[PDB]
């Protein structure tokens, strides 16, 4: 039985390494990464691979990862594939644990954008969790902390995590883990995964796939939003993403709004990931 080496990033930013059987389904990888984590809640998370045009694309449990990869390395990502709108209700610390480590790099990265004080909020959260009590031994006039919190890091940014984290003493890391989602999870761009597209008209626009729905935003102004209950066919053809918009009460006919996706692979993969939201979210 031949195996082949995988090399998963792990959200603390370590690698893990295992063999799977070069036929293996992406669900044993997952299966192997997942027991390595002591993670339960699996049903939230995901393995992630670039493909041969270097996009993000889900591991398919289901499909042989050799049929995936095809001609690129066994190299993946752990992520948050499906962010629970009430982290509150998830069984596990552990699950909120992971979660945070997915949302402080969707921080950094500035996928997720943030104001400064909850930049500040968030990262106090973290230090509290992560060493416990404010210690000034370890924290000068001119601390900078080894912790990652933004984009774009300021000195004022660095004292204003300092001051909250003066106010969280006694906090356990289950508690300021709890706290730093309550936060997280309320910012507008929370758990939306963004597609480049053009509107029927040619504009340039980002879908947006989140719990709640398909967003489009088409500027600061007017963003339309469609609950996934308002949502009957999710299809593809070509480059061309269509989503079938169900009736209005007393309106005769479902509606059709087309989209231009850069090729056919970025319109398979929208459709894909809007299709896998609309389960994942119609279930809970
Ligand atoms: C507040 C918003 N930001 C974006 C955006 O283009 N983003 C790219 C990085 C994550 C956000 C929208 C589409 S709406």
């Amino acid at each position: 039985p031949k195996s082949m080496q995988c090399k998963v990033i792990l959200l603390d930013g370590s690698e893990y390494t295992c063999d799977v059987e070069k036929r293996s389904r992406g669900q044993v990888l997952f299966d192997k990464v997942c027991e390595h984590l002591n993670l339960l809640e699996k049903d939230y998370f995901g393995l992630t691979y670039r493909d041969a045009e270097n996009q993000k694309n889900w591991l398919d449990p289901a499909k042989e990862i050799k049929k995936q990869v095809r001609s690129g390395a066994w190299h993946f990502s752990f992520n948050v594939k499906f962010y629970p709108p009430d982290p509150a209700q998830l069984s596990e610390d552990i699950t909120r644990y992971y979660l945070c480590l997915q949302l402080r790099d969707d921080i950094v990265s500035g996928r997720l954008p943030c104001s400064f004080v909850t930049l500040a909020l968030l990262g106090s959260y973290t230090v509290q969790s992560e060493l416990g009590d404010y210690d000034p031994d370890e924290c000068g006039s001119d601390y900078i902390s080894e912790f990652r919190f933004a984009p774009n890091h300021t000195k004022e940014l660095e004292d204003k995590v300092i001051e909250l984290h003066k106010s969280h003493r006694g906090m356990t890391p289950a508690e300021a883990e709890m706290h730093f989602l309550e936060n997280a999870k309320k910012l507008s761009m929370y758990g939306v995964d963004l597609h480049h597209a053009k509107d029927s008209e040619g504009v340039e626009i980002m879908l947006g796939v989140c719990a709640s729905g398909l967003l489009i935003y088409r500027d600061r102004l007017r963003i339309n939003r469609f609950a996934w209950p308002k949502v009957l066919k999710i299809s593809y053809k070509r480059n061309n993403f269509y989503i079938k918009i169900r009736p209005g009460e007393f309106e005769q006919f479902e509606s059709t709004i087309g989209f231009k996706l850069p090729n056919h692979r970025a319109a398979k993969r929208l459709w894909k990931v809007c299709v896998e939201h609309h389960t994942f979210f119609r279930l809970l």
